[PDB]
């Protein structure tokens, strides 16, 4: 379901304003605030799920629509052959901010490789 | 199957590597060159070049990897502290290996590369 203080929960069930990209009755794609490359989109569910971590294994193909609409979301916006980067931050460790499972999408440059 | 894919050769056991996980369909690895004290590599057996690769009706391999995932940070511990999973598709994205591969960064406070914290 939802969670009232959750942004996420918000932002996905259109209570809270956000530039969409995609939609669909599963989850929403909406540019990210802070973006850190020219293409900056977060792709999150309408099921608040706190993070990763805690989505039961038995609901895990959340992720998998996830990515069906990230390749969709590429396609669309001319960024599949230049390329991207998709994360998930998980916990503290992780850096996980904003606690309703998101993935970001980073494109239309070239991004730093981890040294 | 890629003769020149190292993964494939990784996968399928032609090459030695420090296994993490293994069943029927993927594997985990340690990475070579780890950036974090857990820096592990997940990958299917089967060879695709990329995320864009995969066609719509085949992303389960992708929930599969997730699974996978959650059951190394659950035995590990890094459940509890936290971590990191990236996908690199393509140049831009830093893809480098041409074969699926997902990213498990854990084990200590990492930094946001991307916003250039190193
Ligand atoms: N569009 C949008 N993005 C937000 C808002 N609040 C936070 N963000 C973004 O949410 C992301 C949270 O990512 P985290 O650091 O939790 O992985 C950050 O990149 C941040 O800029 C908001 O109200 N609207
Ligand atoms: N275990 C192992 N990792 C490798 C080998 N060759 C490359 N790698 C790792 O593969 C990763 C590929 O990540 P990419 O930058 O393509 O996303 C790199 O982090 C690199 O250290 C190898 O022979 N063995
Ligand atoms: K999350
Ligand atoms: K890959
Ligand atoms: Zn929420
Ligand atoms: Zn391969």
């Amino acid at each position: 379901m939802e969670r009232m203080d959750c942004i996420f929960c918000k932002i996905a069930n259109g209570e809270i304003p956000s530039t969409k990209v995609y939609e669909d009755d599963r989850v929403l794609a909406f540019n990210d605030l802070n973006p850190v490359a020219p293409y900056h989109i977060l792709v999150v569910p309408k099921k608040h799920y706190d993070s990763l971590i805690d989505i039961p294994d038995k609901e895990m193909d959340i992720v998998s629509h996830i990515h069906v609409v990230i390749n969709k979301i590429a396609k669309e916006k001319g960024f599949d052959q230049t390329g991207f980067r998709v994360i998930n931050n998980c916990g503290s460790d992780g850096g996980q901010e904003v606690k309703h499972l998101h993935y970001h999408i980073l494109a239309g440059k070239k991004l730093p490789n981890y040294e």
